[PDB]
């Protein structure tokens, strides 16, 4: 019977709009828009309005929780879905309000509710249906108890709607649709699917684990940095899978006289035990449950005592389900980790590129955004912010535009037009003055996302490629045959040569093409821990690298120890030993099936401690020469490929006269002319100023002034201020230490003996 | 603490029976830890009650920890606890004999050989493996799907007419696992036997002479007024194979082996010395016999040497600790202490004094039959097809220790994995060009593991130790030589 | 507590009003100054009545202290105390000014060198020039 449907939680809010997925639509032939009749238990039958959405599962139907509540459904149950195509446009239809839901308005309810619900809708409506209808602060509940005709009818221009008379009491069903979803999330794709795993199934199917007896987790940490949102998350997944979300804040269980604090936590246990499959939120963890040295009193051990006490007493019992927040997972009391209690720890993490836009895209819901307003580029240019950040900027963003029209919407007051304060589409001018009064958040923190670094940008050294490619992708794309044959893959790869070069450009090219996370670390950092901490810092690194597996570590700059050590100081070499230590203690516990890669770079090889190349650790050294032709014409292009244009130079002789340039110097020569193009720009515009000022409007008609391009002149300009940055005794070093390492793999061929 | 006296009285009046006391540490921590006075009032309440069991009944009181240094010293006085058990978590035996009991209800599939699912589940206990057996459910539930299906009131056993877990859901778990063991010792007997390693007879000899004899045939060593050597040290070019000769012996004579680092040495002068110290070689004394392994011994002087020379009194306070904690072993248990290094002339002349380590052994690197052997314990992989001869593989690998014949073996399964995989891509390719050209599932390339992958592969030999070593080495065995 | 909440709901019930808080880094100190088991209570109700400003109010409040750091942590997060504003030492020119007001109900003489003394007085404050 390939008719049914399964249902489950939607995205869409509207009262009468269904998601399907493309195959259902091709093997039922239903089109777009058309009615077709849902049917669930007691008797029940709803129209709805076919929609596409790829997300949804061919098996499961998205549907809204109005429709829910009509047929008298819950989620995880099976409704039938047939094609209607005997709708008829509606003559009259007869609606009344829910006696608990009009209290204290005394308003015409046509004009406010009914009219603008069913403007431009065509929302096929059937008998004893319930649909609910926003307006200034509540959400009205209509019952359709007449129509014409019955039961199904198209709500047309062209219908007399009546909304006089007493009305109705309580459907003892609630009847409702409210409150957030899964579009206010935005950011979380990874975490969010990952508590939707675990989550909906030990609530939506309170038996199917236990058939396999599979225990269902009792405890989920969620943390990361403040201002996230993730009691919006908790909620939206509360209110879509249907739950008894009961929020107790922290400071609230601490403000109470002592005792009484105690007695509300243990009330709100139980009082979540009655309702059936409910999900606590306990927020700011860490304000109630610290850590044991921070405790001074009894009170908090006494409150803690009885948290963990009750947090057992969850045994079996109802389905409830525990999730807490905090900020870093060191804070809360070690002894809130052992098996039975919090368990399984999810890290919200800061939104990334991608991911702000949407946030954007939420918040600028209402406002209407002007034409000149580029949300990618906003997205783009703003980093280290947080839903919160980016909320503020926003709000402050709307503010200045409606403080710049003041006096054109009747200042005073009286009424305030919506279509005047509506024309204030707001200018990326308005943009641009809220980013740069906007101190932002995260700013110290380290950073996990994918980088959009391309192989293209570098000329590609092919033999350097293809040892990266044989070291990094055929382990996670095809795992099989390793296993099969056996071989453990090598874990760490140490680079070496000139300074600059393409080091952090090739690391950031080869995660991009692996699709992997990529986290940086650098020289400052590592000796910040030098001088103080140097155990914790590198230990919670490692986990926040294994957790958001796979992976590709760097570590930046890993001679810059090794070059305190060797000095006028002599005192901080017990420093040096702790990181020393921690690392190589840190990467052989690093089991060998977890993906994590490490890649450490350092530009002068000898130095460095000859313990960490030996088996299982860094192992392979490889050699990156300065970058010749190509490459150097790659990098030129690159560098030009910003905004400005140079059609009138040749690139490939610039190349020829300079052999022997790092990277790092040709992009300093590209960006010299920049400036050359730049002064004189502004010089011009100051002669054409100045010979305005002395005869008024002598130029009325705006000439061509230089105009984006790097004329051949500024190239000269520019070159004539280069540098060799690379001595060539560097080189003859590299290369002396490369014969070295490679003449120990000599020997005088084969000759296939006696085979 | 009238909970806890009435919980006493009760049980004393209801016949033989046991008390157990959960969670010690956290009502009877360290008295400096504790900072109020309740916690101190419960400490002594519950020693008073403690010391309250003068015959009564018979009661027995059990009580469970985490670590034997978090109880306050006051509960170890004898009357009061007094017998320390150890549950150390489960070997590889016991990890399959937990899986065996939870993979009870589930009806698996006959494709399950759970004997490597257990060798490769290292730093695992038995809630982590209940959490791994859930999972892998989990997956076999997610990957059958609930297409559209009317499990309402008749789920259970809808549900359960058809059900199977296969190998892909294990591994799906295995990586999703996240071990609780990990920063934690490991004591077990090891698994490497004498076949293992080539030649070698008169280390062997000596090692069993001086390892097996004292432990299986005590009585003449009594008899005949015997005291054991109590440490041997190993020196030799780096990379000849220590450990695995350590590791052979212990299993040979049934012994535990406890193994510790150079790192974790160099950590220990920084901070907590005198603790992990003590609790290790206790936990080495308890579980006698034992053959307790120290690596990297001569690391202590490597950071002693060099531009800081400040380090040194660390280093000096843990060899100082280590020596005097030798000092106090007695012959009662069968503890024996083995150290490895590679620059025996930095060690320093205290460590090499009677009845510390004064045995000193030189292990040559392999040669001939040596390498013909090891590349034989090298030679079982999975796909090693039928192979070729070895006797000249050994014959032009003079001076070449197991590091660099163990890199020789893996360079040529890169090659070949290379191989396979450009061919699995071109194969891949073609057919996109020519649609249903392939319709047979013709058979991939085999694991031809070939004489030309192996003369490509040990074309890089790399003579990792020099020969000057040698003669530094023979020089120091001539200067023990008198 | 009871001072501190009857004073909330007394602005809470009459207009669009200014709670000022003086002396905050006196009742909301660093976490390790506060050994006594009052004062968390104290900072614990002062959150969660600070959260208690539901959509509807029209109350803001604004705070007074030194350096942003004696401030518990906690109370900057978002929703709390968010915005910042320094009020920073005034150069020569405001002590010109501060001098000024100071100066207006005070009769003074032809030889007064206002600009001067406004010159000479580096490192001063309001009160200082006021006394
Ligand atoms: N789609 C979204 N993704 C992430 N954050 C959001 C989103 N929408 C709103 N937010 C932010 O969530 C905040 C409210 O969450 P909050 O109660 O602060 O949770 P928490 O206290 O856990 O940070 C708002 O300030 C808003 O800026």
């Amino acid at each position: 019977r390939p008719n049914r449907l399964i249902v489950d939680e939607a995205i869409n809010e509207d009262n009468s709009v269904v998601s399907l997925s493309q195959p259902k639509m091709d093997e039922l032939q239903l089109f777009r828009g058309d009615t077709v009749l849902l049917k669930g238990k007691k008797r029940r039958e709803a129209v709805c309005i076919v929609l596409s959405d790829d997300t949804c599962s061919d098996e499961k139907i998205r549907m809204n929780r109005v429709v829910r509540n009509n047929l008298r459904v819950r989620l995880g149950d099976v409704i039938s879905i047939q094609p209607c195509p005997d709708v008829k446009y509606g003559k009259r239809i007869h609606v009344l309000p829910i006696d608990d839901t009009v209290e204290g308005i005394t308003g015409n309810l046509f004009e406010v509710y009914l009219k603008p619900y069913f403007l431009e809708a065509y929302r096929p409506i059937r008998k004893g249906d319930i649909f609910l209808v926003r307006g200034g602060m509540r959400a009205v509940e209509f019952k359709v108890v007449e129509t014409d005709p019955s039961p199904y009818c198209i709500v047309a221009p062209d219908t007399v709607i009546h909304c006089e008379g007493e009305p109705i009491k309580r459907e003892d069903e609630e009847e409702s649709l409210n409150e957030v979803g899964y579009d206010d999330i935005g950011g979380c794709r990874k975490q969010l699917a990952q508590i939707k795993e675990m989550v909906e199934l030990p609530l939506r199917h309170p038996a199917l684990f236990k058939a396999i007896g599979v225990k269902p987790p009792r405890g989920i940490l969620l943390y990361g940095p403040p201002g996230t949102g993730k009691t919006l998350i908790a909620r939206a997944v509360a209110n879509e899978t249907g739950a008894f979300f009961f929020l107790i804040n922290g400071p609230e269980i601490m403000s109470k006289l002592a005792g009484e604090s105690e007695s509300n936590l243990r009330k709100a246990f139980e009082e979540a035990e009655k309702n059936a499959p409910a999900i606590i939120f306990i927020d700011e963890l860490d304000a109630i449950a610290p850590k044991r040295e921070k405790t001074h009193g009894e009170v908090e051990r006494r409150i803690v005592s009885q948290l963990l006490t009750l947090m057992d007493g969850l045994k079996q019992r109802a389905h409830v389900i525990v999730m807490a927040a905090t900020n870093r997972p060191n804070s809360i009391d070690p002894a809130l980790r052992r098996f039975g209690r919090f368990d399984r720890e999810v890290d919200i993490g800061i939104p990334d590129a991608t991911g702000r836009l949407e946030i954007l895209q939420i918040h600028t819901k209402n406002m209407k955004l002007a034409d000149d307003v580029d949300l990618e580029q906003v997205a783009n240019e703003t980093h280290g912010h947080v839903g919160a950040d980016l909320a503020a900027l926003c709000s402050e963003a709307a503010l200045q535009a409606i403080r710049k029209k003041m006096d054109l919407i009747d200042l005073e007051d009286e009424t305030i037009d919506a279509e005047v304060m509506n024309s204030l589409a707001v200018t990326m001018d308005d943009f641009r003055w809220a980013l740069s009064q906007s101190n932002p958040s995260a700013l110290r923190e380290t950073v996990v996302e994918v980088p959009q670094v391309t192989w293209e940008d570098i000329g590609g050294l092919e033999d350097v490629k293809r040892e990266l490619q044989e070291l990094v992708q055929y382990p996670v794309e095809h795992p099989d045959k390793f296993l099969k044959f056996g071989m453990t893959p090598s874990k760490g790869v140490l680079f070496y040569g000139p300074p600059g070069c393409g080091k952090t450009l090739l690391a950031k090219a080869i995660a991009n093409e692996c699709q992997a996370n990529f986290i940086s670390i650098k020289g400052p950092e590592l000796l910040t821990m030098w001088f103080g901490e140097s155990e914790a810092n590198v230990r919670e690194i490692f986990d926040k690298a294994r957790q958001a597996a796979p992976c590709v570590l760097f570590f930046d700059e890993l001679d810059s120890i090794a070059k305190a050590r060797g000095g006028n100081i002599g005192d901080g070499g017990g420093a040096a030993d702790r990181v020393i230590n921690q690392i190589l203690t840190e990467m052989d516990g690093m089991s060998t099936k977890k993906n994590v890669f490490i890649i450490g770079a350092t530009n002068r090889p000898d130095i460095i401690d000859p313990a960490i190349l030996r088996p299982g650790r860094l192992d392979q050294l490889i050699y990156i020469p300065l970058p010749d032709e190509k490459s150097r014409v790659a990098i030129l292009k690159a560098n030009l490929r910003k905004s400005p244009v140079a059609k009138d130079v040749d690139l490939e002789f610039l190349a020829k006269m300079t052999n022997g340039f790092s990277g790092a110097d040709l992009t300093e020569i590209c960006q010299r002319a920049c400036k050359l193009a730049i002064r004189e720009s502004i010089e011009s515009e100051i002669r054409r100023e100045r010979e305005r000022q002395t005869n008024p409007s002598a130029m009325e008609v705006e000439e061509d002034d230089p105009v984006p391009e790097i004329r051949r002149d500024h190239f000269e300009e520019a070159m004539r201020f280069a540098r060799r940055s690379v001595s060539d005794n560097d080189i003859r070093k590299y290369e002396m230490f490369a014969q070295t390492l490679q003449q120990s793999r000599g020997f005088g061929s084969f000759r296939f003996p006696s085979g």
